[PDB]
């Protein structure tokens, strides 16, 4: 085994790396596998993601949605714009981090558009105003987790666990 | 690529897994390498019944119409219904696979972009869009002439007052 | 790379469709191809001397010393082959369709057929005039003509200049 | 890629290039590398250890090779038993016309399309020498006729080559 | 392939230089090995050349958020962020065979993580950060004798 | 391709030695042959010769380890078996050592390369049966040689006449 | 592969240059090896050329760290590092093959690297250090059997 097919098999999914369209591919595919083997034990989903391609992150988290299972959302290591949003997008409860991740929220007039949509997802994940969204998306900082606990993005930040 | 072993002890590719659900990916361009790879997954699958849909799950941000064209065919030829997801973005030839599912059974997720905008053979070529969207879309060729030449996305909702969709899905029922 | 299985290299799914008899023949005819097409043609004469073979064609050109060994062959075999045109059959891919067997020649409906192509390339030219003469029953003239016209047809057409026995949007 | 063609015993592959030897069919195709000579001696030396007198088919399609190596091959259809059957299928050029002309007499067959032909230090003159020698012996023509035959550097059709000697029959179907 | 069926035994080799690629790929194994149990400790095996700081402080995080007894031994050689992960290992199971060699030597933003990893030394190694900010100035391999007193590892060991 | 049908070959304990002999090569055919080896104490091993030459220090890494084991070596001169080639073939075990009529044979190639050309004649001369000063009259002629006179030199036993 | 059925037979290939990229790898087989048992001997064929000094002095410091009994066998040639490895199987079966040629010879970081080639040459062959000074000093390969009275081998063994 590779070790993300010996993690897949008792349902954990892996998305470590750049977020494209090939590895959007692969996260969906097996996200909709996951949902066949079960739909109701829970999936876990480990976050290790620089950025991505916008399209590709947004094809992701609808899967997400789309999914029966409730999806338990770790941030592991850091997760920029494109990990954040999936980060976000975990069952809520259930959205952890450790101690000392790097979370990040900030990144044609198509893509001013698009650039909305994001706004109004992180709304109604993190539950704060679109003015708040649209003004803390425009700093380039890394927050540490427990801000972004405060923020909303986390649920609980976790250490030492049982 | 994930692998996931069966109780023999078969190991499956993860895309090769999902064609027992029936699933067919085609995520990323379309092009001679993947119409050729699309179609031989179609006529396996057909083979294994006549009876039972088959899901088609896109995500492509175009590709070759003689590709495409060679997909779309295979989609009518073969008797399954095809359930067509339209996960992620589907641009021009993408767009065209997504209106070639099941009436019906086209569904599409909310924040996904839907687009159909793209010597003589490439305007013979070009009216051959135009009468297949006439057909699975039900408008006119006159509104596809028009509606193929702005070079904008438009969202799933809008999508489905064209009638490229039949259904925009949030937590299926 | 393909859609695999461990056997148990791997089993991938043109593989897993010759055991239904289908042979696909998609992008170009080339020396590669068409050593491997005609093995894979003489190993399902053997394990069946009378079950039809299906076809699919969906090839933008060829070698045309490529794309007469894969001829010959289908007319070496006495296998019944019924050639599909999906997409692109096109120099050599249009050669191969119009050697499927009398009868179950097939065409998808927006599939474009196109003929068009030292001195021994001249009467291997001439050898394809010869062929296409043998089975389109047109006359030699017609076909040098024909193959002279830089142009793709539609499948409508390649019934009326006898290429195709039919056109089928759905099987009947 | 080869088809990797499964057939039940346990679950057990074969490629069709090895699915073929059920059947006692032997792929020379492409170019005649010593690879390519190791595996059809091999795979010759083999059949015939499985049945000293079943015929060996052996299908030739090959635009030329090394000398040496198609002279590796040729000396295995020599000590070899069998009856060998020779197909020409596509082309046999340069050293894969060797191969058909060694095939058993009277049963060295190409079909109507194919293209034959013939033509291309003192070790490098002296196995020149040899070539001659040898196609002197298979096809019956007088080594002067193959000496100026053998530096004309055209292709023959199949009906040319059996009036030439290399080959016994054109065949459109078996029968 | 062998890093995997190591992976029965507990084993991690974190071998090679350390990138956001391996990083992931040591975080993945690491949080599996925690899963089949709390208990049994995990025996880390370090070979690295150097690293990007920010995969090395990936790995490193995880090796504290695990609750194991993690025994890092380095074999071979453990330069840059090498050296920090055997630096990481459990209190009094930080191994290094006789022969491998250390280093710790190697916009506001990346003065920040620097002064992270100063931090972190110091809590590990248990020097001053005067000690530490002035001794990754300076780009010398250190010897398992050297490294032993200056606290990175605990003991140099061979036939245990 | 090609290194996939010698891949195929060991399925049938068939060892190609081909082309020119250097490390890359006779690391390679002493790791077949130790392989070969642990599948069958007893069961023959066939070397396929068909090498121009070579640096003598791979070549006779080869011939030690075809003396090491302890399978019945089977040594087919293909094509052709020019200077370390040669070697190979006359150390097959007596009685497999086999030639194709018209493959090509030759046994012509500081104090240490003396000393290496010395050790050369003993080997030679422990597997020919001929004298060493017989070896040095023939091995500084630089001919090729037909199998029928390396049968009656006796580098090999037979020819595959037939 | 064949090297890794080999790993089945319990033999370890050191074959070719001994780089970082392949220390890495017989390290993990060697640790393997080690699991699956820890008493069955592991049989080590050599042929290098030679290698980068931090990458076989990490296969030797993991070939002391292993209980096992190590035979290794020199086959074909052993110059520089892989007259090392040889030198360093267990005493009374580092074994040579009749022809092989050995060969042991090769700033103040080398200089503080080097003289640790010549302490665990001197405890491994039971020669007096001044005379691997000036034995590791000429660039000859020297016959089995003259490597043998100089304590580098065992048995020069023409069959098992």
């Amino acid at each position: 085994y590779d070790i993300y097919s010996r993690l897949l098999r008792e349902r954990i999914v892996c998305v470590m790396g750049p977020i494209d369209d090939s590895v959007a591919s692969l996260v969906i595919a097996q996200l909709l596998f996951l949902q066949s083997e079960s739909n109701k034990k829970p999936i876990h989903m480990y976050i290790n993601s620089p950025g991505g391609v916008v399209t590709a992150g947004l094809a992701i988290y609808d899967t997400m949605q789309y999914i029966l299972n409730p999806i338990c959302t770790w941030c592991v290591g850091q997760a920029a714009s494109m990990g954040s949003l999936l980060l976000a997008a975990g069952t809520p409860g259930m959205r952890h981090s450790l101690p000392n991740s790097r979370i990040m929220i900030h990144q044609a007039e198509e893509i001013m558009k698009l650039k909305k949509q994001l706004y109004n997802i992180y709304a109604k994940h993190t539950k704060q105003s679109l003015q708040v969204i649209e003004s803390a998306m425009e700093r380039d900082r890394y927050m540490s987790p427990m801000e972004a606990q405060e923020f909303g993005i986390l649920d609980k930040v976790l250490v030492h666990p049982p």
